[PDB]
């Protein structure tokens, strides 16, 4: 296995889901029974969204959105009535990759914050992101689909299922992407949805550079036997976080 440095790091790409990244997510209007009130709360972008958007930042491909998108909020979302239609004017987006900073500290101006915030909203949207205080999306099917549909990434964008591949041929799909310094959108699905993160490097030992969807927890190498989030406690489907493990590889124009 060849060694690969962190592509996201080589681009000072450090994203989040609540910081100025969720400054454009849809606002919550209802409360979940068995939880606190989240109305008026800026929903999150979603790991899946942030995993893709980071790779979207790594390539800053569409300077303008490629195609308008549209999805109806999930009937499981306890944050809005339900027949809620979300719409991203992506086809009419202005992706200023110079304002969509690769790393936000939450103290930058609003202009650059508006940049990444819309990307996450466009991405989280393009991936039917569930928008609540926590944002759960589907993952690859959404990313690999939105990646080429709304952002038009090279057709090389596709989805693979770790559950259906052999660890060896599975890491091959990743390193191959890393061989060309091309990060991978990865995600281990379970009950809450597909938890995603970005692979942007390798250490020569079946280990890749991963950008979990959290702040600074297990950020560093990827996992081969435990593809779960170190900081559990997301939605209400905790427990067993490997129902559908898959990866989106080949994210580039």
């Amino acid at each position: 296995q060849p060694v690969v440095k962190s592509l996201l790091d080589s681009k000072g790409i450090h994203y989040n889901q609540g910081n100025p990244y969720n400054l454009l997510t849809p606002v919550i209007e209802k409360v979940k029974p068995g939880e606190q009130s989240f109305v008026g709360q800026h929903a999150a972008t979603g790991s899946v969204a942030t995993a893709t958007a980071q790779i979207m930042k790594y390539h800053n491909y569409p300077n303008k959105g490629l195609k308008d998108y549209t999805y109806t909020l999930s009937s499981n979302n306890p944050y809005f009535n339900h027949p809620k239609n979300l719409f991203a004017a992506i086809s009419t987006r202005q992706y200023n990759w110079n304002n969509i900073l690769p790393t936000y500290s939450g103290r930058e101006s609003n202009v650059q914050k508006m940049a990444i915030s819309e990307l996450m909203a466009d991405v989280g949207i393009s991936v039917d992101m569930d928008y609540g205080p926590s944002s759960g999306s589907a993952g690859s099917s959404r990313v690999q689909r939105a990646l080429k549909e709304n952002f038009g990434y090279n057709q090389s964008v596709h989805q693979i299922n770790r559950g259906d591949f052999s660890k060896q041929d599975w890491e091959a799909q990743i390193d191959k992407e890393l061989s060309q310094n091309q990060p991978v959108y990865y995600q281990g699905v379970g009950k809450v949805g597909g938890h995603a993160f970005v692979i942007d490097g390798a250490d020569g030992r079946n280990f890749y550079h991963v950008n979990w969807g959290w702040g600074g927890v297990s950020d560093g190498f990827f996992r081969l036997d435990a593809l779960n989030p170190s900081a559990l406690g997301t939605g209400g489907g905790a427990g067993g976080f490997n129902g559908y493990q898959s990866a989106v590889v080949g994210i580039k124009p």
